[PDB]
């Protein structure tokens, strides 16, 4: 079960956002691993300044899971540094902070 | 090795462009497991009607494989429906249709 997804990134934070991304917390990852999520990656895109994630997800409950990794207290401290790099699009949903994309094509 | 890549589409095509999508033509699909492509998804954000593709190439020479695509005479027929749906990118680079995005992150 593949997952693609969407957000504005501030060009002023790139490099930031970049470092961060370099040396994510090892528990971050944990908790992320922890939660079924594998094969993530993101990708950026300049001068349209949008951050496109990429990841398989082999759980059973996504709504689940994905509350589960919310309060994990570590991954919010994480958070707190991605967040004000990152520019949520004006027209996602109610509660979304990256927006979802609809998959329209695959192939193994 | 991933790539991630990004273009428009033109929303009053949006349908023929999913319609083409859900029945690929099959020697398309497999001239590119013949240059090495695999786990290639497409996704759709509306409004902002962007494309998002992402696969994972095997092989050892991505710019000669992705000529040898390019004038295998069934692809290019299949390119003269997929074009004129889409929007390339005003800030991509010369050569370009798709336009390359950078990973900034991966865990396996």
């Amino acid at each position: 079960q593949r997952m693609g997804m969407v957000i504005g990134i501030k060009p002023e934070h790139i490099d930031e956002y970049k470092r961060l991304h370099a040396a994510v917390w090892p528990a971050v990852l944990a908790r992320l691993a922890e939660a079924h999520v594998r094969n993530y990656s993101i990708f950026l895109r300049e001068p349209e300044n949008l951050l496109f994630g990429y990841w398989e997800y082999h759980g059973t409950d996504y709504a689940a899971d994905m509350e589960a990794i919310a309060q994990d207290p570590e991954t919010r401290r994480w958070w707190t540094f991605c967040g004000p790099c990152q520019e949520p699009l004006a027209s996602r949903q109610p509660g979304e902070h990256w927006a979802h994309m609809e998959e329209v094509f695959h192939v193994d």
